[PDB]
């Protein structure tokens, strides 16, 4: 039986799923760790104990416990990111889509969801692996990992809540893929990890962490990089926020043991309800429980690792969307709303700048304002709105990614950079938001191939082009088909810094992505802040 | 006799001078102060004692003792600025051009030469007042004043070398004009002071100083403003440089009395030979002996005077040239030379930035570099050369002037702003230097009306247009002829910030002159430097 697979953990039975007038096999909700429940809350994951009989892998698993977005009830633009299954702390499962007939030793791609480390689900419609697995003939895996305090509460020095456990959940799923994917017809020596936003940061973190490097071959990072300002905190800051969470829940704070015990007694929703209260600043694009620079998962600072070439040397493919900032401004900044053009007054610009760079002193804020204000036309509401989008996008996504790409490329074995700038014809969000954080994912996963979803012909073609770049890259370390006539995606090099756009128009090659602003964010501002 | 005038100081006999197929009267070398020689060196000027008989005013006076430019011997571009008469400490004289027949009560314009406070002469060919006096029917006066240490050595607290004596020379010439110009047919109630570079700064300083305000009606400032970073120093810095001059000349430094006595024994050239050695920094566009913020000539800081409206409220006309920086880069910065295109390497750019902003710390230098580097094309030699021109021009001339105009306009009675951007057809300097510091002067003084000087027809027309703006402004407080059909030079207002270009093409109105860079120079950089 094509739907029966024996693994080192036991037998699993999958399900035949229709896809684009054909079918493939899906193995959904396979456990890769023991349920991290009770006294196991906050602890490193434990390998799943093997089972007897046949694991029923016909249905999606529970999602991890998380904050749920209720800002626009019933609206598909926001609800498409929310858990679509029951939430449980029992949530460490993976999903595999397998071509039919079962392959022998094919390329494997492992998806790591984003959600700012506070949310996310492997089960979202937009992460349905069937289209990519079917079209490009890969074994497509999606893993899961604990988010929020359950994944990232960090009391450094404690073994009960050491931090980074969600990253260790991801590593354990990669370990399981390494050990077992061959039985599904996957080649464990040709595994590509790929992820978006926090999943992109996570991919970079596995590139860096000595304990993860050997578990995959190559990597794709979408709108995320390990050095993003929101993606990690120090052990002191992690400790502070954990104690502040305890304070919110009226915990005994006299020791780590007392705090952890109190926190373990709470219902999951109790933690989630006060999660946002522990942030040190009035901010946007900052999240409470995130990876911690611990000296173990990350042996030294991210900057010193990148500078010294202390990371996995392989090929990477990565890039960003045109309007990375707009999502967070909409949700978090005055003057921005879903149902208006959100033209921004000078005053709301200033408020926005302060929220966007919460760690800056007044001089730093002046620097940012000067860098992004057109002083020939400073009361232009469109320019102010677009300026803020750029500030938030450049600071949180594009410039950290550019800093990563330039550091990585000095030691790596091949870099391909993209700029995704296609606004989908059927987008439900307002026009002012442009090409939003997260909205390339639907193209990467082939949703535009589905008739009922109402994409244009050109959008289907774009999706096929992207799926083929991603999968060819996963296969070979190069997104370009050898000896094809199509226009080539050039290698990013330190010298020429080339990248391509990704849209429905003929591909163009560009150079030096947002270089002017990234010198400001990567070189000048940090120096200014360190001096003053 | 038209050439004989009786004044309160005694009788003067002038000379009939040919001008443009006609003639006018010139009274050259009239004394307005006692010779500031011997024990009077460094002291405030004394009014000239009246004389018996007839003062022979047929020939140009001596020029004040100054550093003489020998960088390009025999080259007209540089030598046109050098003294063209014998140098003497006996140099406090003025020149008057008077229409023929002698007017009754006509508009008076008083020219104050530039030269960075270290040089300058009233007698330069380029300051020949005959063309303007003849064409526009004004009484044209040019004054003189002590420059270098002779005018500006400052030992605050001493009455023997108090500082600012060159500004007091200028005021005494204005006093003489006030008291005597009526006899030459001038109206002492309608005197316009005008000057370029240090003369423009000087004009602004008379606007500010309570002791000067009553001596003139209105004012024109060309490429200079009183708040320019090179135009004044503190009393502490003036003292330091005076003592350092003494050190260079092996003076007794035990007291002001000992230092001044030593300095008074020296031949003028002895002072001049070591003048440049007292500067505190490795710099360009900085001069050794300049006006001092003394609490007397200037009652408080220039910034507090400007902020509180502590200045003469009247009409002003002022502006700048396109390439204010190039002169000083040519003379003072590596990579720049007279006979090459002076394309600038990244390395010479950095050296240039450091020389241009000598008071900045390393962070400030980084700020300037970031503000003026095109990071998409950073090795472009033309862009680097042009970037440096802008840095030097914006920092030293344009941005201080813009700061002055905006402060002044809040309290004043009418502001007219220009941007002179015509490159003269017969310019002897290289093309890379563009529209140079000082090169509007020839247009203001009507040299393009002289056939033998080889200007184009369009340049003559531009000169006539400029002379007419300047003189109509001097007459009425408005450069525009009432009820003429020509296009109007609009008033500069706080709200609309309009200015005109001045070139051979039809006049255009623009707004917000170099506003982006001037926020950097006037607001951000000073804040950065004060914090770090
Ligand atoms: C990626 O690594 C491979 C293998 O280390 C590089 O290929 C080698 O390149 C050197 C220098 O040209 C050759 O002498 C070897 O013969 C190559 N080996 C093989 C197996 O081809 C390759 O250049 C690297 N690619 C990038 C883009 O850095
Ligand atoms: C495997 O599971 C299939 C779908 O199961 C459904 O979800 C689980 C969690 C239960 O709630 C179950 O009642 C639901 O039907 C079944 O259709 C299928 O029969 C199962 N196969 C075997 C061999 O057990
Ligand atoms: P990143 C901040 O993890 O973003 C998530 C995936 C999204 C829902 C797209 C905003
Ligand atoms: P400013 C620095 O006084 O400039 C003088 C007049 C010139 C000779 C034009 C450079
Ligand atoms: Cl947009
Ligand atoms: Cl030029």
């Amino acid at each position: 039986s094509e739907l029966l697979v024996n693994t080192k953990s036991g037998k699993v039975m999958g399900t035949r799923v229709p896809v684009l007038s054909s079918h493939i096999s899906a193995f959904l909700g396979i456990p890769f760790a023991e349920p991290p429940v009770g006294n196991m809350r906050f602890r490193r994951p434990e390998p799943k104990k093997p089972w007897s009989g046949v694991w029923n892998a016909s249905t999606y698993p529970n999602n991890c416990q998380q904050y749920v977005d209720e800002q626009f009830p019933g609206f598909s633009g926001s609800e498409m990111w929310n858990p679509n299954r029951e939430m449980s702390e029992d949530c460490l499962y993976l999903n595999i889509w397998v071509p039919s007939p079962r392959p022998k030793s094919t390329t494997v791609m492992v998806w790591i969801y984003g959600g700012g480390f506070y949310s996310g689900s492997s089960t979202l419609d937009v992460y349905n692996g069937k289209y990519l697995a079917y079209t490009e003939e890969v074994v497509l895996v999606s893993l899961s990992y604990r988010v929020g305090a359950f994944g990232f509460l960090a009391l450094h020095g404690s073994q009960e809540a050491p931090g980074n456990v969600g990253l260790l959940d991801q590593r354990m799923a990669l370990q399981w893929v390494h050990d077992n994917i061959q039985f599904f017809g996957g080649d464990p020596k040709t595994v590509t990890i790929f992820g978006e936003s926090a999943g992109g940061a996570s991919v970079g973190m596995h590139i860096l962490s000595p304990g993860s490097r050997d578990l995959f071959r190559r990597a794709i990072l979408q709108s995320g990089s390990p050095n993003c300002p929101w993606a990690s905190v120090s052990v002191a800051e992690g400790r502070r926020r954990a104690v502040e969470l305890g304070r919110n829940l009226n915990c005994n704070l006299n020791s780590d043991e007392e705090l952890i015990h109190c926190l373990r007694e709470k219902k999951p929703q109790e933690l989630i309800d006060v999660e946002w209260n522990v942030l040190p600043f009035d901010s946007i694009f900052r999240f409470s429980f995130v990876p911690v620079i611990d000296g173990e998962f990350f042996p030294t600072s991210l900057e010193s690792m990148l500078n010294s070439g202390n990371f996995k040397k392989t090929q990477i493919l990565l890039g960003v969307n045109k309007d990375e900032g707009s999502f967070f401004l909409l949700y978090g900044a005055p003057g921005f709303s879903k149902d208006s053009e959100s033209k921004i007054s000078r005053e709301d610009f200033m408020s926005g700048v302060k929220l966007s760079v919460p760690h800056a002193n007044d001089l730093g804020l002046d620097a940012v304002t000067l860098q992004y204000t057109d002083w020939m036309d400073d009361n232009n509401g469109i320019k102010n709105r677009d300026g803020l989008d750029d500030i938030v996008g450049d600071h949180n996504v594009i410039c950290p990614l550019m800093h990563f790409v330039n550091k990585y490329t000095k030691f790596g074995n091949g870099t391909y950079l993209y700029f995704f700038n296609h606004r989908a014809s059927n987008l439900v969000w307002p026009e002012w938001m442009g090409v939003i954080h997260g909205y390339e994912i639907e193209f990467v996963f082939g949703l535009p191939l589905v008739k009922e979803l109402n994409y244009t012909a050109e959008e289907e073609a774009l999706s096929r082009r992207i799926m083929h770049y991603w999968a060819t890259f996963a296969k070979t370390g190069n997104p370009n088909e050898p000896h094809s006539q199509e226009s080539k995606w050039p290698l990013f090099t330190t010298k020429e810094q080339k990248f391509i756009d990704l849209n429905t128009e003929p591909m163009k090659v560009h150079q030096r992505l947002r270089v002017q602003m990234c010198v400001f964010w990567n070189q000048f501002l940090p120096k200014l802040l360190n001096a003053t």
